[PDB]
């Protein structure tokens, strides 16, 4: 079970977009470029999620996340897991929570994280995510 | 986790169609309009299906079903299993007959049972369905 | 016993209303117009409010929130629970703080919470509510 | 208090018509009930009931009677068709405390809850409503 | 060999429809013998049949489902209405190997022998034929 | 459900000859499961596959069989080259569940997974596969 | 086993530099200049790393950490491991995270910290460095 | 940790090579362009190394390979292991003979395996190489 800490950064208070985790992941390549594209399958085991708040207190917002199991949204429609962009935060999911307990292909993506912040255009803080995950079938 | 009993009713003994278990499942507004729409992920873990006879004893038929696990048929094909229009029947399925081992999502349909009668057009019976099922990821 | 996580969004600091738990809960369609409208009785066996404080650190002001388990107020008069609207905050309700211990008609709602504040127009942060709930006499 | 045990019953039940038996001040079918012990005490609750259609119906019959129980006389007519009897066979049918609003005591004036009942057979008798009702009583008059 | 004891079942028989069931390399209605094991081997012989009518009629539909055994697949019609069941009461009948041409292996290409059957009632549903065959199998492909 | 143990062959490997092998509603090498039990089920799981070399070739011939286990079948030929057998050597190979996608059961209408293969030698026969899967069958038709 | 307490101090928000713990070390002149000149092998055991926050709440940005524990790198390109400069932060790394388990002469250094700021000019804090130490063979 | 199986293929009989385990083990991008390239420390605990027979028994030779642990060989010395072009070999090298016993930097190559074979210009059979390797410090 190999572990992959890589970082979203410089999120603005109103940045908006998905983090999706696998082949498609261009934010980690030593994990879609790399051992993906040396295997055929994997499953991310765990994940953990930490917001590390960069922002200054006179901005106000939160980023809300939505993780969606199955890569079906494009943007995030819960609004209700958020963190203050003033605040630290840290979310972790399981294996059950994130599609995580049977081998997918390295072509397809597992799931996505969704982030959309309300807040104002300065930077708001970073993502550092920390997946935890396993190979199988060496290619 | 939940148990929704739910009915398909005023079935005469020629009647036929879907139970689609998922969004499609317009029967229980309890399910579709609801917890389908309160969470991400769901698993329906086991299903009992009863046939209630209203029938005459003086009419003949039966209403045969297929279980189809991955909404692959939309008309029935197969008689194996059948309920006999003047006994009431039952049949429990458990997960991993109904592809309920693992997590979907609200926006696709687990399953499906088709059923389909041979009888005349008399009101055969009604179906009580009972869901015993789990959700997951809290929208 | 099933759970409904819903959010109340866009609090400003001067907000003032109430959150019926019931039927009238527009915030939650999944729960007034979803479980509700298919069932005769349930309880509201546990409610876990928190603050989430999107607020800047220039906004000065508190919400005070006050449970009335009769739905008797149609706004605040205890400003004595409040949380400082630039800190989380979280407080638990068990059953018997919120008439929640005899199932109650779909149509009447089971209680209410008065949120109002003090602070100024700015958001100042959203309320985060899980609700464990349990429903009875399926229709 | 005092234990009571009433059996009643709704008779001559037509395969289609509908009606609704509300338990309490207003149980005309149990005047031994309503107007009995209900003159004479001050609280009561229905901890118990036990509902039993006993089938007049010959063979030939088709249809059900679908009977639903409201704990809160907030219903008039029926609604849902889940549960439900064969009018051509006896069935049974037991509601403990919590489901009929039964664990806390009522005022005489007031209905404990109701069983509205519809049939979707024909206009012939199915059956009877054979009402087992266990109740208690407190602070006699 | 490889001994199998494949049941299947043909359904819906009406009451006056008449069909016939080949035994062999065209028996559909059993898809994972004719279409199955005759696709893996040479020769097959059905050592026994076991053709069971499980009734769905009701008590008032009279007539009966004539059942003729052809041995040799010579008969595309019904001819003789010696042999039959009631439409509605259950009946079992047991061939052996002598009365179907179940002596002596065929090859795959061939049809082993037919079950003809002719309903002299009505249009509606009569029952199901539950047919069980146990066969051998040889020379594998 | 069922268990069934079907044992099958792919011969005439030629030393340079590359293919792929889809376990399933495709596998045309074994009619018996392809066109077999998949014709009367709705759910199989193939839940072990051993994969034997058994070799027809000399002493003097030079190369080998790389096989690659395409547990999804999104390849359609060889991409790797690390698992090999001798094609003058008989080899063995067991896949357990989870390597070819053998824990969840798949409608009979989607392929399991598929076995691709290319030889580096000359053009004369290797030798053969001689594949033995286990598999599981529910929900019957 | 002896212990060196110092601080780097003044660290501006957009701060960028390394920190190399051996005879480099001039931010500890009684370790570089101390009993690394009077001694042939020493490992640095232990390493407490903590940011303590000067900064005032209106200045947004984080010094990024990251720990080379072979001094290949002259500036930091890991933007992963990083304090808010508005919040203290502590971080330990034993021996194993700082090649510190065989003794190295006095004259190269054992690893280094590159630390960046991406915040405002303005002070943003201090770096206390507590390094437990080990030495061996006196000249 | 991890366990990555690679592959030297179409060794000719008098073909000669090094394989050095690092940054410039180009054969498997699993770990050059992968985990090589998501970690700042590294050690391979264990090297097993299989060759398996593609050649014809009429064909003579052998295949002797050096095991280079500092990498100041660039071509073959020492012929004293071998592994004969007709029998497949088997060779484990634990951690203290791979220079494994601490951590390296990845952009040094830990150590080499320096191969030659006398045989003819006949594919001789192939390298079956499996790294057992740990990983520290994440980038």
């Amino acid at each position: 079970s190999e572990t992959f800490v890589f970082s979203k950064d410089n999120l603005a208070g109103s940045s908006s977009g998905a983090i999706t985790f696998g082949p498609s992941l261009s934010d980690c390549p030593a994990f879609s470029n790399g051992m993906l594209k040396a295997y055929h399958e994997y499953k991310i085991s765990m994940v953990i999620l930490e917001f590390v708040s960069e922002a200054s207190s006179q901005n106000s917002g939160s980023i809300a996340y939505e993780l969606d199991p199955h890569c079906k949204l494009n943007s995030l429609s819960s609004t209700i897991n958020k963190f203050g962009i003033t605040k630290p935060g840290k979310r972790a999911f399981t294996a059950s929570y994130i599609n995580g307990t049977e081998w997918h292909d390295v072509a397809e993506d597992q799931f996505r994280i969704l982030y959309k912040g309300n807040g104002s255009s300065s930077i708001a803080g970073s993502f550092r995510i920390t997946i935890k995950c396993q190979f199988h079938n060496p290619k």
